[PDB]
């Protein structure tokens, strides 16, 4: 009955985001997108722990979709059958039927389409729901990424002037719950299944392991640093589907922020620290005005330099001395 | 000397609500409540495990209380020589002497009638305070409610327009200490006093075994579960006296929410998941577009799912297939 | 290169605030600090438990710093030969070099002098954050505090009215994690390096042992409660700079708040309780209303009255009747 143009979209893993545009002329589209779960063991520190991860397309997070408000967002959801469990799909962008969880149950071997009108604008949550227990579970074994639905005159302040942005990270934060032996080794299992009962026991009592970025400790690093320059403005949409987060650009600020997620609402400005709940997607604009190494940290600095939750950025261009200045340097105290 | 009309309440049990006015053409009263304390042991959970509760009217959450900016509120505390412990009342809404607590200490025996102007808008937590280490105790033993002030012109929007609710309802939010013995199973006590020092020690590792809507898993569910209509906007109030909490309707949003709960702030809108913070209540409105059943969570999906904190709408109208739709049934992969 | 007159600040130990002007007619100043770390062993709380602190000045939290937007903070930042670490100091007031920490790296024995330029207005934490691990761990040993860049033409409401304050306090809020031995007594340490590896483990799982306003347990208390009059408003700018808080004034309110603490942003008005994200300063102003006790605390109630994070005012003046009365004094039930 929908005689909308259809618009298939090349989802991109994270932390990047497929192209598309910010404001724009387009009316409301069907846009179809394919999402293909897959249960795999991953290592998940330095050390070599690992971990059986349940996904979205192959990453933690999922990765991100991005559509206009009015669009129709129309997903097939494909859990194939070398997938031990069923899964769903729910979208806290979408209307009706547990965000579509009640409408998503696929068993392996199975895949279904569901298809959402984009009524709120905002960056929110998507995650795997299957019911009972099994939602913490498969939420926390990595079953959670993020939609972008964009106002179609773009972002703005507030006080009716445009923000643009010149690139869009997308920082998913995972909690993960990892059980350790007698002697304070984590362990590792054959299964999904396998790892459930201790891992379930683990998460009751609250406590992560372990609170990665991307997947990995480290894993937004080195060669994989979030890039910028100076004089770039760019969006850093940050989600967390089970447990907050309190985010901070190590050297930076929250230009405009959005921490609550939604963009009929006007942004904060010239925040710290910004706070994303648990279930929830926030996102935070910054102006780079200072080349060299930031870290884009959750400010609980025992989660950070602990537990996993540390993102650099590299950043390029001409050091400002009017923002910031070395007087002297590390000298004898007279 | 005070020399306004008196109105009596009549207090109804949570999550319902006494029935009032939003807009209003009445001018400040004083409006009586009475509120008698009572110890009890009761079941918190589907496994039969036990709880030493100490509770204002016999509930966890103590009933919502809902007057008007610029009403006196008058409250008889009662403690029945029944009880054991002596036992205060602390209004968030009120000013001065503790919010009252340093007013209303009574004994097993006693009663007494503390009245405050309701000069600031919002929903606001109360709960008992005895002094010192009493007060976590007897807070996340069950002592705590809610009481709303409304403006006497009604919610608004904070860009002139009316915000009615065609119902409310309060979730009041408990975390819960129980200990465990030995062997792991939840341990039961013969008094409040008996339970104190193992339940103090709990307390202070800052992890609750249990967190539940309405006293109880499952409260809010079955029989009881919340209900709506297409079309009908309904009013959640939810309290969190001792412990931050993350609302979220699944399937739904909060179309307007004071996260903070105070009336003389505009409300957010559009939100996926809102946060209430320890010590504290906020509200929610949304209007159903959907029929079928929605989780009412607070968005850490472990406590959701695996320590209590579910509630369920159940939502009576017609199915918008515009808003979503499943375009195509669980199907084996081409 | 920077010809600007210089004002040197004699700072003043928590929780008072070194003497400054709010609306100010003084155009952009260099004005000089001096923070002096010391390490050194203190008792926590009223037990006589040890700690191994680290701290700018002192003090826990190191002292508020009050400038103005567009001045230049120039800090002398002292490392005597007298401690055993390196350290540094990272202002998230400041843009760039990591917020100053890659610049100030200084062994015992050594000084370095940082400017920056305050275009950011609102409080701030700042704190030490050597690299790696040892960030966290010299934050909740001690070393952080805060700093607070007010508007030239001071506070306002939002809405076109000037905020003026008649006193301002800073209340730090400080984790700490004191392991225990095996019997359960906390344990002491002859040096920060030999508390370090049972302190770190202990961190990694989130749960601090003592949670302290001034940094130890009643320090704000007795001869040191904070003070006030009725019909004075009073700033109470509140840090914590790795972990959440949920600041409240039992008996009044936050009738100006910015909780995520930044001055670009209008306040909300008439809370009850606030939030702040670790990782930040808020502040909130209240104008009272009735003589007698206030506590100031953290709403987990067990952090409050339990792990050490209660302060009092003594407020003098006329007690309000209208606002709260005692209607009928505790008597026998009839
Ligand atoms: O983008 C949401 C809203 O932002 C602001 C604009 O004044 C308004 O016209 C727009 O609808
Ligand atoms: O309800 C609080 C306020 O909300 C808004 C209205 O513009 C104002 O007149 C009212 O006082
Ligand atoms: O203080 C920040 C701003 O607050 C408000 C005023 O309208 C504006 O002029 C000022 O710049
Ligand atoms: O940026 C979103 C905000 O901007 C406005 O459209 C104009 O102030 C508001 O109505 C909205 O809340
Ligand atoms: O809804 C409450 C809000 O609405 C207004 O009255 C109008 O914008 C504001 O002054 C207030 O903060
Ligand atoms: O108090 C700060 C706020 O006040 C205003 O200047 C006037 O409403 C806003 O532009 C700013 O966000
Ligand atoms: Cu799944
Ligand atoms: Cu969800
Ligand atoms: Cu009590
Ligand atoms: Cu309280
Ligand atoms: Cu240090
Ligand atoms: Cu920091």
């Amino acid at each position: 009955d929908l005689k909308l143009p259809r618009q298939k979209v090349e989802l991109v893993a994270p932390p990047f985001v497929h192209a598309h545009e910010q404001a724009t002329k387009q009316g409301p589209k069907i846009v179809e997108f394919k999402l293909t779960i897959e249960e795999k063991k991953v290592v998940i520190d330095e050390k070599g722990t690992t971990f059986q991860a349940m996904t979205f397309n192959g990453s933690m997070p999922g990765p991100l979709m991005v559509v206009h408000e009015g669009d129709y967002v129309e997903t097939t959801l494909v859990n194939p059958a070398t997938n031990t469990m069923p899964h769903n799909i729910d979208f806290h962008s979408a209307t009706g039927a547990l965000g579509g969880g009640a409408l998503t149950l696929i068993n392996p071997g199975e895949q279904v389409v569901l298809r959402w009108k984009a009524t709120k604008t905002g960056v929110f949550v998507y995650h795997c729901a299957p019911g009972g227990p099994m939602i913490p579970w498969h939420v926390v074994s990595g079953m959670n990424g993020a939609v972008m639905v964009l106002p179609r005159d773009g972002l703005n302040d507030g006080k009716g002037h445009a923000l643009k942005y010149d690139k869009v990270y997308y920082v998913g934060e995972q909690d993960m719950y990892v059980p350790r032996d007698e002697k304070g080794n984590f362990k590792s299992y054959d299964s999904p299944g396998e790892a459930f009962t201790d891992t379930e026991e683990m998460m009751k009592k609250l406590i992560p392991s372990h609170v990665v970025f991307n997947g990995k400790v480290g894993a937004l690093t080195g060669k994989n640093a979030l890039t910028a320059n100076v004089g770039e403005n760019v969006l850093i949409v940050h989600s967390q589907a089970n447990r907050d987060s309190r985010p901070h650009l190590i050297g930076g600020h929250g230009d405009y922020v959005w921490e609550t997620g939604k963009f009929g609402n006007a942004p904060e400005v010239g925040l710290e620290t910004w706070f994303i709940r648990g279930g929830s997607a926030g996102a935070a604009m910054y102006k780079f005005m200072q080349p060299g190494i930031y870290a884009y940290v959750t400010h609980n600095l025992i989660e950070a330099a602990d537990l996993g939750a540390t993102a650099h950025f590299k950043v390029e261009g001409k050091w400002n001395d009017d923002l910031m200045t070395q007087v002297k340097a590390p000298a004898e105290i007279p």
